[PDB]
């Protein structure tokens, strides 16, 4: 139980070993989540990396925000894939926010405080409580994060839009599945703990 | 009667079956109108879509606001179709305000606050009074099933309509968010049908 | 004499008979003027219009202002042409102001609050005082203005920029040959009185 | 001496024997210098033209602030020319300011209150006094358009000081003063309310 | 010990010869570094140049910043060097801050106030003390225009430090402080207001 305010992870040089692990105090299966962190990175322009990944003992793709090269980001939840596309990539650290609602399938990715179209994924689903949150790495480094990530919170419901505005405005916001202000995490390689470059 | 303040319908996937039903109290033919709402999709670059759909038993285009890929907007009424057009499509919420005046068949078209040039359409025509409103959906056959190709994907919201050409102080206004009092169609006290794949969610933009 | 504020003529479709004349209380030559307008239109990028039309019994063309496709702005005065370019044509509401005096021969032109280059035209004329003003149509003893223009004004002297700018800025001003507050008009055709859309 | 203060000069057509004339009262010879002015025209993209020509009887192009066509800005003084390119030309009234310095050789040069690399020019030279100064011609490069707030002091004016003139801040030349400017015009050339604010 | 605050030194033409020198009164070897600096100069579409050298007896590049044409920026501790890409380059006096730590090797590279990703170069080294700093030469490779506002501290600044530094904040440097500078010029070099805010 860290305070990690202020601080993020930096990932200095592209490894197969290096990666952070997120301990959740989950004990109820997923029916609705939102995901918001921080991630500054220059990889963008020439190959692909993985975000944040949640993964499962039967799926191993439960929930996971990656970054494909010349498409745009890729939101997964429980192995099925959607895109949303991005043209122009913009070198700047970027806050992202995404939720998925089973009841309905609905899945927002907001970016820098901006929402994309909402889309359908997954309905009718349920994500596994007992899981292995990974930051920097892929559940290969070929897809592995260089740079820095932080602001790392997740919700077990769906975020509305004024609150994902406060979230990225920097306001108070009480996340209860992982909370940046009250971290468990566990290290392993070549990573950093480090101020935060972003505001 | 709801009021829908703050929501909005939202069509997550492409269908053929999914869209909303609007009921206006019309008693009376109309003679003018204008109608306002907020969408947001990203269709508008690779197809086309039906924004707003009012159709009457004889005709299946009394009014209806459609986008037209590579072309810009499509503003019909009573079968005979108009084109504003725009060049540089921005993806991200728009709102837009269109009416139409018999007595001179002058048509205004308003995005994001901002008018387009005036132009002349149909004048002298009177559009029917009941008539069927429909939300994400292209009416082709007043009958039922409908033509994916043209369906709506995304967000739709905040529609609005008088029986009247709004000003543009009005119309400014009704942009910056202020009050207004529509008398035809009112999202504050709207009385609708869904069917489909379609859900009521908060609006995305402000 | 009407007070047009905040309104303006609009002319919803391509005519042959539509225009508006307007009748100026002139009894003196002129030697020197300014008349400033708001016109909006989508023709700009397709075909050319006339603007402004002053024409006299000896000289149909005594001052025009003129839109020629692909070209510019085409101010002429007693038959002969001055050209003020305009590469990249921009469809919105436009206010203009041009003026010209004889005993120099210099002739302004502002564009939206902004002046173009000075430019030299006719020097030692005057135009005569007994004429014809139409807007909307070409006055020639195919290029009609489809859209609204309004706000017209015309003034026997030439508006220093001061005094220009706060036209602009919407600022009094007292007009003493055509005065959009007291105009003094004869509609015909396709063409009605409406609020007007620029502020 | 005249206040010419909110006007301006304006040559309204491409002539051959339009100009302005102005007349310093110099005695010593200039070992630094900086002459500002505001100048607006639409040849830039088409031809060149002379904006400041200062020539003295042994040299013609002692001082003169010329616009080669696609190329950009040609300071050059005593027979030396330097350039200070400039891609991207628009279109629109444009103030700018020059100095030199003996001393050293170094130019300065502000374009719209913003300054463009220092520059190595006629280190050691030293300026003739008597000389005749005009504005319009080059003593097919005729200057058709407005030219005013012209101003020259016999030193390197500081950035601050820079500053403050481009915002039209008090400034007191002692060598071209445009609020009293000694001028001859001579051709078609007129005085009209400046354009620019 | 001289205040150089609103000052900057200017290298007008290109030479084989001016340079600057910088005393660091050094003592104990560096074990991690920050340093800032202001540069304007018009080379860069054309050839690379040096802006900070940082030479010892063991390793004459221990600490360099240089400009590679058609690259971007190039930061090099140690001999081991790593590249800043820099797409497209804009002619406009630029303000610069790098930091090194042996501890992690992590060097953050900030140009005017905003930062670059973070990256990794020569970890566990050690900097050598006694050094000799030269400001516009390589310990075609000249710098040509004007540099100025250098400092450094002898550990990494955090952001909010450097970005007060860039906002011109009051700072407090260690090892090279421009506010107390002890140098040596030599060359064609001169010492002028600063043309940056």
């Amino acid at each position: 139980q860290t305070d990690m305010s202020r601080k993020a992870f930096v990932f200095p040089k592209e490894s197969d070993t290096s990666y952070v692990s997120l301990k959740a105090p989950l004990t109820k299966p997923l029916k609705a989540f939102t995901v918001c962190l921080h991630f500054y990175t220059e990889l963008s322009s020439t190959r692909g990396y993985s975000i944040f990944s949640y993964a499962t003992k039967r799926q191993d793709n439960e929930i996971l925000i990656f970054w494909s090269k010349d498409i745009g980001y890729s939101f997964t939840v429980g192995g099925s894939e959607i895109l949303f596309e991005v043209p122009e990539v913009t070198v700047a650290p970027v806050h992202i926010c995404t939720s998925w609602e089973s009841a309905s399938g609905i899945v927002e990715f907001w970016v820098d405080g901006k929402p994309r179209v909402r889309k359908s994924l997954k309905k009718g689903y349920t994500v596994g409580a007992e899981a292995s949150i990974i930051l920097g790495q892929e559940q290969e480094g070929s897809q592995s994060l260089v740079g820095d990530i932080g602001n790392v919170n997740m919700w077990d419901f769906v975020l509305s839009p004024d609150e994902i505005n406060t979230i990225y405005l920097g306001g108070p916001f009480s996340p209860n599945v992982l909370n940046w202000r009250a971290l468990k995490y566990e290290v392993q390689g070549e990573v950093f703990t480090k101020p935060q470059l972003w505001p």
